């Protein structure tokens, strides 16, 4: 149907924004510290920590098959980021800290990138 069409357009479009928001965020991490999966060869206990682990590779295979309906599901993604850093990483640690940087900076873009997700609709 052309409904359907439409539909699919306001999907490309969102998934456009939420590629340039992934940019913006990705920029925030310069050392690349959430780039990738945390490695279970390297950290192989990190199951028992964390249940639902997240990186930035895996949040762009699921951008790419449109696989983020709206807004709120791609920031739950980008939050399990941040808290699962947060959790198993002490605060006093690189990674710890470079979470809590993600996140003060992430936060400029992601308000933005709620208004204009309202605004275009």
């Amino acid at each position: 149907s052309m409904e359907q069409v439409a539909m699919e357009l306001r999907l490309t479009e969102l998934t456009r924004l939420l590629r340039s928001v992934l940019d913006q965020l990705q920029d925030k991490d310069p050392a690349r510290i959430f780039a990738q999966p945390v490695s279970l060869k390297e950290v192989p206990d990190y199951l028992d920590h964390i249940k639902h682990p997240m990186d930035f590779a895996t949040m762009r295979k699921r951008l790419e098959a449109q696989g983020y309906k709206n807004l709120h599901e791609f920031e739950e993604d980008f939050d399990l980021i941040i808290d699962n850093c947060m959790k198993y990483n002490a605060r006093d640690t690189v990674f710890y800290r470079a979470a809590v940087r993600l996140r003060d900076q992430g936060g400029v873009v992601l308000r933005q990138a709620r208004r204009e997700v309202d605004s275009i609709g």
